[PDB]
RNA sequence: GGAAGUAGAUGGUUCAAGUCCAUUUACUUCCACCA
RNA sequence: GGAAGUAGAUGGUUCAAGUCCAUUUACUUCCACCA
């Protein structure tokens, strides 16, 4: 199979098929008279409008454009009356900025306010944007949506589409301003295998160059960095898959991997012969948006295992799930067990007054001078990482994130073993300790 | 109680009772006619020919003196004869500097070649400077003799009395000097405890002075360190035992306090309440003096302790002994037991050539990138510290000393357990892991 | 909500804290939720 | 025999270890065995 073979059977699974397009043709009709009726200022962008959405995702974006001189309390009462009022049915879930989601004529979309701006400097709300990207790209992209959409298909596939938390990928604007840049999928993905931590794109300008970070310039604001939540990891993900691709392409690069279903027996022997310590720590889901709870899962997950580094539990990888009502925030250690004696560090010899302050205390062994300081043995309170833990997160709850911080404060668990394997959470084991053969398809 | 009361019922065990004596005076008797009917030059020194020694170990020091023109090769084959010639029986033992060891009517006699100089400079045998040091110190010491006894007794109940390599200590001439110095005894714990381990003492100029490391000198050397071989660690027990002392003084500071051993199985319910892996390296003592081996065990000690620290078991620390026939290498490490799966650190996600090569390596497990570097798992080969220290030790042998790596290559066991408790290292386990009572 | 910087104030730990764990006031950004 | 210092000779481990583990020659000391 030629590279040009294998793309032209990829666009199948990403160009939209006509039931789809005039599905959303007749919801954007819809939206028009709706819109129209209510005499407000409107305008249609995003992927819908340049046609560079993917085969069974459709979502329309209308925008509502503003007095710049509303209020941000304004901006939000009359979005949403007016979301609310052209929308079939609708939701409103955001974690700053104030939009209604919803459905017209079995289709989705966003309806999102935002300030009529003459240019994109000094931003007043974090979407003001979004009409400027699509003004720029009008005519660049005509002739190229196929381009983008199999680039938006491939990182889909490979699990780096979107920006947003839950992701720290590549947006779909991001990878239309790429194909911008490069002229094809193809192209992009030959450049991007040469792509550093310090690569900077910049489109307006039709350069590449060095910098502090990798870095793609807005061509409609120069100081936004359309890259600035793409994780490096990610990054250096994307840059590998490029690699691996262009040496031996297949259609399997678009298709998307499922976990498999592991015996909790298969598991239960593959963490005996690594020998190590799994464990969970298990609580109630804060009810709050994915944006505000990724971080903070993040944050939970960083702070208890620098914990486990720092006690000596020498902890291998972290991970975290969140499930319909619960979250799990994974650990596997080298340390299955610490000895109850450890090494504390007392005063040099010639301080006479701290070492006497220092030998006051009352010990169950001697203390002893080493290489011209004295060290005490003392004990542990906990020998084993999940006692660390479930000391740990009974006393630091507070810094564990806001939400997951109260959550665990009001109840945990720490789950370890079989109990373990029959949770929802056999996905990120195997990701987290590298099994081999546990996806699909 | 109060101080001088306490060095009045103190003074009894360090001073000689005539009695021994005597037994000195009749074997001095004996050696000076011995020597006399050879027509050779000699000197006598160190403590028994300054009124220095103690109540129990009881040795002479006689001096050969020699013509400089003479070789290495004729100052041992000539030095050694005599002495030979002139003791009842003999041992010949030593490390660098030759000499004999011997018996004169049941005591302890040393005699020693050596060169007799006019200039302490440019020395030529090791020995050299103590027919010097004793010219020096000869008609200063007068008096003051009892006050060093009691130096010496303090710190031999102390275990810290001494030079070789075994203790690391303080020589006795050191303890004349400080008593030269400081004048008494008391005067000596009293200012030992504002030493500090850059402490620079002259007694030729009585200059409490301070420079880059503790450097008691000479005075027939200025640039002889008197305290060269003292170990940081007795320093500093010295000048904390004089802090202790100070504050409430007894007599249980010069008995010789006894490590009365410990049972099997006390000792075994400390290690599992501990919850550590002890165990020891044991081998074939090597046929070498004291001042070899000891050196040499410490190296040996330490090279696996390094490699158990970064191998990541934990070691708390080390210790050694050595009996009769055999060494014991102690440890103890905090971590019994570590998982076979680990982590290695590949290249960053740029460098495309070595990528490649690190990903081409067969393994268990898929390899994975973190903070932009890739990163594997990979399988210890040993997952006890025992087990590690087996490997190590079978392949390392080579740099754990010249004899006690050669003795190790021939033969060596992993010891542990109740197996462990029933070999003669008791108190050193204890010393160790400061067991209390 | 999360992260980065600035100017601080606390508590705990420890012989010892500008250096470890945490708490907290003010300013300055920035990211995600739309693109 | 151990330690310190001067100029080098490698081998093993590893994606690469000029940095991790060892091997080896020349030279300049020091220290213990007596004090």
């Amino acid at each position: 199979m030629k590279v040009e073979e294998i793309l032209e059977k990829a666009l199948e699974l990403v160009i939209p098929d006509e039931e789809e397009v005039r599905k959303g043709r007749e919801a954007e009709e819809e939206l028009r008279r709706r819109l129209d009726e209510l005499g407000v200022e409107y305008v249609f962008v995003g992927s819908y409008a340049r046609n560079t959405w993917l085969k069974g995702s459709l979502e329309i974006d209308v925008f509502l454009l503003f007095p710049e001189e509303f209020s941000k309390e304004e901006l939000r009462e009359r979005g949403l009356e007016i979301g609310k009022a052209v929308l079939d049915s609708y939701e409103i879930r955001y974690a700053e900025h104030p939009y209604v989601h919803g459905v017209v004529k079995g289709v989705e979309v966003d309806v999102v306010p935002c300030y009529k701006l003459k240019e994109p400097k000094n931003i007043k709300s974090a979407v003001d944007r979004t009409p400027f990207h699509h003004k720029w790209l009008e005519g660049r992209i005509k002739g190229k949506e196929n381009e983008v959409r199999l680039l938006k298909g491939f990182l889909k596939a490979n699990g780096i589409y979107g920006a947003e938390y839950k992701v720290r990928g590549f947006s779909g604007y991001l990878c239309e301003l790429l194909i911008v840049f490069y002229g094809s999928f193809l192209e992009t993905v030959k450049n991007a295998r040469r792509w550093t931590r310090r690569t900077v794109i910049d489109v307006a300008k039709g350069e590449v160059r060095k910098g502090e970070e990798f870095f793609v310039v807005d061509p409609v604001d120069e100081k936004r960095n359309v890259a600035a939540n793409l994780s490096l990891d990610n990054l250096a993900r994307f840059v590998h898959l490029c690699r691996e691709f262009m040496e031996a392409p297949s259609l399997g690069f678009f298709k998307p991997k499922h976990p498999l279903e592991i015996e909790p027996e298969r598991l239960r022997k593959i963490v005996e012969e690594r020998g190590t310590a799994v464990f969970a720590v298990k609580f109630r889901k804060p009810d709050i948006v994915d944006d505000n709870l990724y971080p903070q899962l993040e944050r939970a997950s960083r702070k208890i295992f620098e914990f486990l580094e720092r006690e000596n539990f020498m902890p291998l990888r972290s991970a975290f799930k969140a499930s319909e009502e619960f979250c799990y925030l994974l650990f596997e250690c080298q340390i299955k067990e610490i000895s109850r004696v450890f090494r504390r560090m007392g005063p040099q010899f010639e301080d006479e007054r701290n070492v006497k302050k220092f030998l006051s205390r009352n010990r169950a062994f001697r203390p002893f001078i080493e290489n011209g300081r004295w060290w005490a043995f003392e004990m542990r309170k906990f020998t084993t990482p999940e006692e660390g833990v479930r000391s740990y997160a009974s006393t630091h709850w507070h810094t564990l994130g806001k939400n997951v911080g109260e959550s665990i404060r009001e109840y945990f668990e720490i789950i370890s073993g079989e109990k373990l394997f029959k949770e929802p959470v056999t996905a990120e084991l195997c990701e987290m300790m590298g099994v081999k053969d546990c996806c699909c398809m």
